[PDB]
RNA sequence: UGUAGAUA
């Protein structure tokens, strides 16, 4: 290194400044201390001080992109900088988003810059992923970046987005990072554009809520969505409430559905079963004794309506000493209260 | 008693 950075490593400079550092900008920023020292001082900074800075990171302003240390720098570049000097950090970019989105670093800064920039600084910077779109909905780093997009970018500029998951809904609902995007479109875009992915979505429906994220997925439309879609995801558990809140990802939603459904489908999905015995005993038998299934009852209480819960613990009155026995249903005893 | 994304 230089000795001006060995002095700052050693600490042999206490009120150190930016113009004491001119020439070795760069060098700080790959070293961590120097990185750090910069990000704080930027803030706190005359225009000048900025633009002497400034001056050094252009040149190599990929290099710093891509750096463990240097990417800090350019982020705050974007936070605390001048519009004029966030569209030449933009310039810069140009023609190197996509490698950079699946770069470690690189990514965090086009994040960071996705969020500093105006529409068409914004717009322009996103179609540079046209058609490698599921390649970065599908990366580790790329991903979060296609979610920033979703987030900070008008929709209108995104349609390129909703035709690349057409017919990819299911893979993808059923993808880590895949599932991920996926709420993100479903938080943002226009119904234009949610009602292709709300439609491959329902294709599914059964085999999403058994999935390990697509059910977080059948999930976020349960909370979230148009009362509609919620009705129809309602209609493929109703019937199979005994099959899937037993199930380790399904419980999850039918608790939600349970939650979210109408009054009215919400008092028919209870009812089922406090009246669809199975086997040797009734329905709820199994839910009470099953590791997953109890929260679900539970749940049932929970939304009830005084009339139709009366009628629930009135069917919890027949096993009160049988709970005790199995542990999972012990958590059900301390509710008939 | 029960489930999910990347930096010093």
């Amino acid at each position: 290194r230089s000795r001006l950075l060995e002095d700052f490593r050693n600490n042999r400079y206490p009120n150190l400044q930016l113009r004491e550092i001119a020439g070795h900008i760069m060098e700080f920023s790959q070293d961590q201390h120097g990185s750090r020292f910069i990000q704080l001082k930027l803030e706190r900074a005359t225009p000048a001080e900025r633009q002497l800075v400034f001056n050094e990171i252009l040149q190599a302003a990929y290099q710093l992109m891509v750096d463990v240390f240097g990417n800090y720098v350019i982020q705050k570049f974007f936070e605390f900088g001048s519009l004029e000097q966030k569209l030449a950090l933009a310039e810069r970019i140009r023609g190197h988003v996509l490698s950079l989105a699946l770069q470690m670093y690189g990514c965090r800064v086009i994040q960071k810059a996705l969020e500093f920039i105006p529409s068409d600084q914004q717009n322009e910077m996103v179609r540079e992923l046209d058609g490698h779109v599921l390649k970065c909905v599908k990366d580790q780093n790329g991903n979060h970046v296609v979610q920033k997009c979703i987030e900070c970018v008008q929709p209108q500029s995104l349609q390129f987005i909703i035709d690349a998951f057409k017919g990819q809904v299911f893979a993808l609902s059923t993808h880590p990072y895949g599932c991920r995007v996926i709420q993100r479109i479903l938080e943002h875009c226009l119904p234009d554009q949610t009602l292709p992915i709300l439609e491959e979505l329902h294709q599914h429906t059964e085999q999403l809520v058994q999935d390990q994220y697509g059910n977080y997925v059948i999930q976020h439309v349960l909370e979230h969505g148009r009362p509609e879609d919620k009705s129809k995801i309602v209609a493929e558990i109703r019937g199979n409430v005994l099959v899937l809140s037993q199930h380790k990802f399904a419980s999850n939603v039918v608790e939600k559905c349970v939650t979210h459904a109408s009054r009215t489908e919400r008092a028919v999905l209870i009812d089922e079963v406090c009246t669809m015995n199975d086997g040797p005993h009734s329905a709820l038998y199994t839910m009470m004794k099953d590791q997953y299934a109890n929260y679900v009852v539970q749940k049932m209480i929970d939304v009830a309506e005084p009339g139709q819960r009366k009628i629930v613990m009135h069917k919890i009155r027949p096993h009160i000493a049988t709970l005790r026995k199995y542990t999972y249903g012990k958590h059900i005893l301390a509710k008939l209260e």
